[PDB]
Parts: structure tokens; C-alpha cells; sequence
């Protein structure tokens, strides 16, 4: 969530030093209106651009009115990738980032 | 791009990525079966590997 009222872009990377494969998990939040977007993330239009040697994936959120499941209408789509040894996964997001 | 049986728009996904063959930018290629007497209409203002 933004600190103060500011959400800087999340420039993060991780080299899989472990010669053993690595399952890196993250997700994207889908708020139920732009008010919930602004309440959590000051940037209205946001993205999640992840990238590895064998991945290229930009994920915009999907704001839509939705039915309440577990007493919560907003959704959260989770993703996964097998990070090979000596391969870096570079996260680059300005909102909705379930890091 | 568009044909009789195709409809796709493709924004480029800019993202920081690992180097492969000394270059970290990617290039996703596509293919389509263009039937006889059928036109494929390309319409891009960028990133078009024609
Ligand atoms: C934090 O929020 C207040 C709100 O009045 C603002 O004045 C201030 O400049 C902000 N900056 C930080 C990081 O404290
Ligand atoms: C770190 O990741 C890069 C790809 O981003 C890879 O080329 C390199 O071999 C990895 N390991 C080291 C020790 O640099
Ligand atoms: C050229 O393609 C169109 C569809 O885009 C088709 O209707 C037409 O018959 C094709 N060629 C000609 C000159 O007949």
C-alpha cells in the first residue's frame, strides 16, 4: 500500500543464486472501483511489468463491480514462474502489486 | 492486424528483462493462414517487425 499518499515504482530484481530452480509467486489486485484504487494506490492507471529470461508480462488491473466472495468484491489474480539458476526476475509496478 | 478470420491489437509490453543473446528486449512473432482472396491489413505506429 502507498505510504503517505505516494506509491513510487517498484524497481526490484532477484538473481536465482540457488543453482536450484525457484518458484517466484506474486499477484495483481483488482479493486472494485477507482475509489478503492485511489484509496490504496495514488496512481489511477497502474501496471505490473514482470520479466525474466523466458517471461515478458505486463498486467494492468481490471476494475469492475463484482459479487462479494468472502465478504470482499475485489479480486486478486496470482501468478508464478520457474526462475532458472542464474536468471533474474525483474518486477516493475506502480500499483496493485502483491509482491 | 486483421484478416477475414483475425482480429488482434498488440501494444508492446515494455519491461526490464534479463539478457538473452546479449539483448534483453524481446520480440514476439506471429503467424496467420491467409486464405486465397483474403487480405491481411497491418496497421501499426511502432514496434512493427513487418
Ligand atoms: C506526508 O504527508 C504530509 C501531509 O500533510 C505532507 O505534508 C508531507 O510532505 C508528506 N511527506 C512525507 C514523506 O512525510
Ligand atoms: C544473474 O542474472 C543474469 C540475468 O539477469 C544472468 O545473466 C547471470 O548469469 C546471473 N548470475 C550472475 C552471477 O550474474
Ligand atoms: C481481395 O480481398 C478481399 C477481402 O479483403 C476479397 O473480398 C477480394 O475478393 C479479394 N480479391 C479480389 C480482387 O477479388
Amino acid at each position: 500500500i502507498k505510504k503517505n499518499s505516494t506509491y513510487p515504482t517498484i524497481k526490484r530484481s532477484y538473481n536465482n543464486t540457488n543453482q536450484e530452480d525457484l518458484l517466484v509467486l506474486w499477484g495483481i489486485h483488482h479493486p472494485n472501483d477507482a475509489a478503492e484504487q485511489t484509496k490504496l494506490y495514488q496512481n489511477p492507471t497502474t501496471y505490473i511489468s514482470v520479466g525474466t529470461s523466458t517471461l515478458n508480462q505486463r498486467l494492468v488491473p481490471r476494475i469492475a463491480t463484482r459479487s462479494k466472495v468472502n465478504g470482499q468484491s475485489g479480486r486478486m489474480e496470482f501468478f508464478w514462474t520457474i526462475l532458472k539458476p542464474n536468471d533474474a526476475i525483474n518486477f516493475e509496478s506502480n500499483g496493485n502489486f502483491i509482491a
